[PDB]
C-alpha cells in the first residue's frame, strides 16, 4: 500500500534507495493521514534516511506538508525532541515557519516544552520563536511548562523569551494554577518570587490558585515561600 512510508518507519535505508529508483514520485506522496515519507522517517528518528529524502527535496518549503492533524515534519521534529534532527530541518535554504500552528493553534515550542526538551526550546528562542502565541485553549508555551513543573524550562521561557506570566486560559488558569494543580511547589514559588506572577486572581469558578493545589502540603509549602506584594 505505501511502500516507501512503511520502509521509512522501519528504517530499512537500502529499501528507501531501491523505492525512490523505480517509483520517483512516491517522495511527495501522501498517507491515508495525509503524511509523506519525511514526516516518518524524522518521527522515527531516521537520521539516515532523513538526510537522504532531503537531498531530494531541496525546493520544497516543509511549511506546504502539513498532517491531517496540521503537523509538518517540523513539528514532529521538535515533537520528537532530538536536536540534531531539528537543526537538520532548520538550516536550509528554505527555512520552516517557526510561528506556523497545528489545527489545534499549538507551535513548534508548545510541542517541545510539555515534552520537556530544553535544549529544542532554546534553539527555537535563540532563532525568533515567539513564546506568546496563543493555542485553541488559550494557552501559550508558559501554561506547559509550569504544567510539567519545569524549572529550567521556567526560566528559559521567562527571562531569556520575556514571557507574559498572568495570561489566563479558557478555565481562568495563569500558568500559577497549573504547576499548583500538578503539585509543582517549587515551580509556583519560583513564577511569583522571580517572574512577578500574581496569585490573587480568580478562576472561572472563582477559586484563587493556592485553591486549586493538589495537597495541603503543597499549598502549605507555596504560602510559606512567597512574599505578599
Amino acid at each position: 500500500n505505501y511502500p516507501l512510508h512503511q520502509a521509512c518507519m522501519e528504517n530499512e535505508f537500502f529499501k528507501v534507495q531501491e523505492l525512490l529508483h523505480s517509483k520517483p514520485s512516491l517522495l511527495l506522496q501522501k498517507d491515508q493521514d495525509g503524511r509523506i515519507p519525511l514526516h516518518w522517517s524524522v518521527s522515527f528518528q531516521a537520521h539516515e534516511i532523513t538526510s537522504f529524502l532531503l537531498s531530494k527535496m531541496e525546493n520544497v518549503n516543509l511549511d506546504d506538508y502539513p498532517d491531517d492533524s496540521g503537523w509538518t515534519p517540523f513539528h514532529i521534529a521538535c515533537s520528537v525532541g532530538n536536536l540534531e534532527v531539528v537543526k537538520s530541518l532548520y538550516d536550509r535554504p528554505l527555512k520552516p515557519d517557526l510561528n506556523k500552528i497545528t489545527n489545534q493553534g499549538v507551535t513548534c515550542l508548545h510541542l517541545a516544552v510539555g515534552k520537556k526538551w530544553f535544549e529544542v526550546s532554546q534553539f527555537l528562542i535563540e532563532n525568533g520563536a515567539s513564546v506568546r502565541i496563543k493555542d485553541k485553549f488559550n494557552q501559550i508555551p508558559l501554561h506547559r511548562a509550569a504544567s510539567v513543573g519545569s524549572l529550567k524550562l521556567i526560566e528559559l521561557l521567562c527571562g531569556l523569551g520575556k514571557s507574559a506570566v498572568n495570561w489566563q486560559d479558557k478555565q481562568g488558569w495563569t500558568p500559577l494554577f497549573h504547576a499548583l494543580a500538578e503539585g509543582h511547589g517549587d515551580a509556583a514559588v519560583l513564577l511569583v518570587e522571580k517572574y512577578g506572577a500574581e496569585y490573587d486572581l480568580v478562576d472561572n469558578k472563582g477559586a484563587k490558585a493556592e485553591d486549586v493545589a493538589l495537597n495541603e502540603q503543597v499549598k502549605k509549602f507555596f504560602l510559606n515561600n512567597v512574599v505578599d506584594a
